[PDB]
């Protein structure tokens, strides 16, 4: 059989993210299934390894998984990790693409401190999408997880904290759907980059769609500049109306950064854990697809 590792025996690939592949794995020595990446060694800036050691530095937080096994093998850098649950929008996908209320506030308030651990070891993650956000499995079911860190780059000096200048002409790094404005213009990535993405995916939760999404175009460069035209024009007022005023609070929170802000991660919860106990929910971790 193929293996890598001489461990890992591995299946069938099951999506692909920053700079190369994922595949189903089994460790055929512990008996369980793991997540398999692969990046093809032919190349003169490879990233596999660099990622790992982000996720290696993360393995102290909460909702990062777990790296069972880095290596080269072949023509492949291998990274072996601990295969997590069904992502958000799988999760989103089993619950017909709406998520009550509950269920958002429940997700939002995990997936700021996920970010917000990120920042807090100096790294941004430049692709905050419900693709990139997996449930635990067993007793870790209510447990989001975030992964990905192939676009992730270092916001920060550990020691002094010194932020890294202010630049345009980047290029744009994760999904479009997503992508904070300022991304759209070209500038630098920061911390309120990926919190402002962060509400966008809430509101797509919210929504059953972004009002970006679905627009009419033949060619493909026409249908990022529909998004980037639509995102730019639709106020936060607008896109958020009929919904909480959290909501756009956030958002507007979140646009109003300054390029090296630190951004008040606890205000931002406090927002939405406020909404949580005015509706009159309950911490009972029973979400849309427990039902």
């Amino acid at each position: 059989e193929l293996r890598v590792g001489n461990r890992y025996r591995l299946g069938r690939k099951i999506g692909s993210g920053s700079f190369g592949d994922i595949y189903l794995g089994t460790d055929i020595a512990a008996g369980e299934e793991v997540a398999i990446k692969l990046e093809c060694v032919k190349t003169k800036h490879p990233q596999l390894h660099i990622e790992s050691k982000i996720y290696k530095m993360m393995q102290g937080g909460v909702g990062i998984p777990t790296i069972r096994w880095c290596g080269a093998e072949g023509d492949y850098n291998v990274m072996v990790m601990e295969l997590l649950g069904p992502s958000l929008e799988d999760l989103f996908n089993f619950c017909s693409r709406k998520f009550s209320l509950k269920t958002v506030l429940l997700l939002a308030d995990q997936m700021i401190s996920r970010i917000e651990y990120i920042h807090s070891k100096n790294f941004i993650h430049r692709d905050v999408k419900p693709d990139n956000f997996l449930m635990g499995l067993g007793k870790k079911g209510n447990l989001v997880y975030i992964i990905d860190f192939g676009l992730a780059k270092k916001y920060r000096d550990a020691r002094t904290h010194q932020h890294i200048p202010y630049r345009e002409n980047k290029n744009l790094t994760g999904t479009a759907r997503y992508a904070s404005i300022n991304t759209h213009l070209g500038i630098e990535q920061s911390r309120r980059d990926d919190l402002e993405s962060l509400g966008y995916v809430l509101m797509y939760f919210n929504l059953g769609s972004l009002p970006w999404q679905g627009l009419k175009a033949a060619t493909k460069r026409q249908k990022y500049e529909r998004i980037s035209e639509k995102k730019m024009s639709t106020p936060i007022e607008v896109l958020c109306k009929g919904y909480p005023s959290e909501f756009a609070t956030y958002l507007n929170f979140c646009r109003s950064l300054r390029f090296d802000d630190k951004p008040d991660y606890s205000y931002l919860r406090q927002l939405f854990r406020n909404l949580f106990h005015r509706q009159g929910f309950s911490y009972d971790y029973v979400f849309d697809w427990n039902m």
